[PDB]
């Protein structure tokens, strides 16, 4: 039941493709890869396309490609990027070299849309509510998302959000040095490596999220990820004996203990005139020893989501099977998974 497909070349790249998505059109001008906003005659739906190509090119790009390609599979929730369709022109593993990615079209991006702006309180319980729901799903699944800021945060007009680009952290160096986004949502204990993180570090890209989404303003813009981790703590206060134990790196922890002690400071005083609960929430999120920040789902019970909290809609995932990550294979074997995983997608029902 292989659907009829057609060409077209948009901005010098052949896109082929099966003839229910019309209208296809480029996207960000190739900043974030081969993209295209397109119409799903079938469903009736506006849908974005991601175009991958020359997916299997070596052993590290072969394992990227399966590995998105699994992630995005694995996920159906409403404030998840999923997919849709997944799609190849090829008619035979051989032939096979390109992968299409159908999702959900959004249109816009969190930071692109409200950055030095301070929303009402209701806007930011919508979009933290959101937020949250989609990485209590996430988390149930035991994925990671390690990236979390307002660019990885896909929004309509309606402020309807999806959550970009979990499980897939593979930022340079250099791409995480001076006065940069990429780093100013980071939770400390993996901005400097102090431990083995877990999925609490996302909690704490939260609370960096919403405290902007209130206030207008970055809440941690460092310059380097020292000043940064300077205007942390001075938030949030020095560690305590408790966790200066947790962290393991013995170089991070002799740093650390170089610093004068300074204690948390009152957040009424810092986050003036915001919603008490949302003053509570936040300081239940940017904790700095991470096994005390609250979790997605107890956040989801906090009074400051009252109008918008249902327990019989915040669906969990199945877990997710990341064994492969352990694995050393062979170009062609990430491809023939990579195949099968194409071959074997289900449309939603
Ligand atoms: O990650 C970003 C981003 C962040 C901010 C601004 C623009 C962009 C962008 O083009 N990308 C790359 C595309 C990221 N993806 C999606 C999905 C739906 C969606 O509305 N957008 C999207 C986000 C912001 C601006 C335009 C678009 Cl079209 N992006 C995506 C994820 C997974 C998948 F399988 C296919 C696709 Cl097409």
């Amino acid at each position: 039941e292989r659907p009829t497909f057609y060409r077209q070349e948009l901005n010098k790249t052949i896109w082929e493709v099966p003839e229910r998505y019309q209208n296809l059109s480029p996207v960000g001008s190739g900043a974030y890869g081969s993209v295209c906003a397109a119409f799903d005659t079938k469903t009736g739906l506006r849908v974005a396309v991601k175009k991958l190509s020359r997916p299997f090119q070596s052993i590290i790009h072969a394992k990227r490609t399966y590995r998105e390609l699994r992630l995005l599979k694995h996920m159906k929730h409403e404030n998840v990027i999923g997919l849709l369709d997944v799609f190849t022109p090829a008619r035979s593993l051989e032939e096979f070299n390109d992968v299409y990615l159908v999702t959900h079209l959004m249109g816009a991006d969190l930071n692109n849309i409200v950055k030095c702006q301070k929303l009402t309180d209701d806007h930011v319980q919508f979009l933290i509510y959101q937020i949250l729901r989609g990485l209590k799903y996430i988390h149930s699944a035991d994925i990671i998302h390690r990236d979390l800021k307002p660019s990885n945060l896909a929004v309509n007009e309606d402020s309807e959000l999806k959550i970009l680009d979990f499980g897939l952290a593979r930022h340079t160096d250099d791409e995480m040095t001076g006065y940069v986004a990429t780093r100013w949502y980071r939770a400390p204990e993996i901005m400097l490596n102090w431990m083995h993180y877990n999925q609490t570090v996302d909690i704490w890209s939260v609370g960096c999220i919403m405290a902007e989404l209130l206030t207008g303003r970055t809440l941690f813009p460092g310059t380097d990820h020292i000043d940064q981790l300077k205007l942390i703590l001075r938030l949030v206060g020095t560690p305590g004996a408790e966790l200066l134990k947790k962290i393991s790196s013995e170089s991070a922890r002799n740093y650390i203990q170089s610093l004068t002690q300074m204690p948390k400071m009152n957040f009424a005083n810092v986050f003036i005139g915001a919603n008490p609960l949302a003053v509570d929430l936040l300081e239940k999120m940017l904790v700095l020893d991470s096994d005390k920040r609250i979790t997605a789902a107890q956040a989801l019970a906090h009074a400051y989501f009252a109008q918008y909290h249902d327990p019989d809609d915040e669906p969990v995932a199945d877990p997710y099977d990341q064994s492969f990550e352990s694995r050393d294979l062979l170009i062609d074997e990430w491809k023939s998974l990579t195949y099968d995983e194409v071959i074997s997608f289900v449309p939603p029902p």
